[PDB]
């Protein structure tokens, strides 16, 4: 077991999300338990596991900079972005679709880690 690698599901991963608009946003933030301090930024990938857990391979990563890993393929994602003031909930947020590439770290050949500021 992963420890990090089910936290990184928990903060990153929703199989078949549907309407990605705010709402999304607001119910996920809350159901991952993110919004106790509102998380400023946080970036769901959609799709399968087995195509984000392959960036940690050749198959569909290269190295990225210090200890980082980049997709070969690109996700649908959606981008939560905090507004309106306050740490502190109820946290309201910006959704902002997207359909790219990811940045990673790993460990065991699991992510671990997803790089937020590719989507700042």
């Amino acid at each position: 077991d992963n420890s990090r690698y089910t936290h990184f599901l928990t903060q990153h991963y929703d199989a078949k999300p549907q309407g990605r608009d705010d709402r999304y946003c607001e119910s996920i933030m809350r159901r991952r338990g993110l919004t106790s301090p509102c998380k400023d930024i946080n970036t769901f990938i959609h799709g399968n596991k087995r195509s984000i857990k392959a960036i940690c391979e050749n198959k569909n990563g290269n190295p990225h900079r210090e200890n980082l890993r980049i997709s070969k393929s690109s996700f649908q994602v959606t981008t939560c972005k905090l507004h309106g003031g306050s740490p502190w909930p109820p946290c309201q947020y910006r959704a902002t679709a997207g359909f790219r590439n990811v940045v990673v770290a790993c460990e065991n050949g699991l992510p671990v880690h997803l790089d937020q500021s590719i989507f700042r």
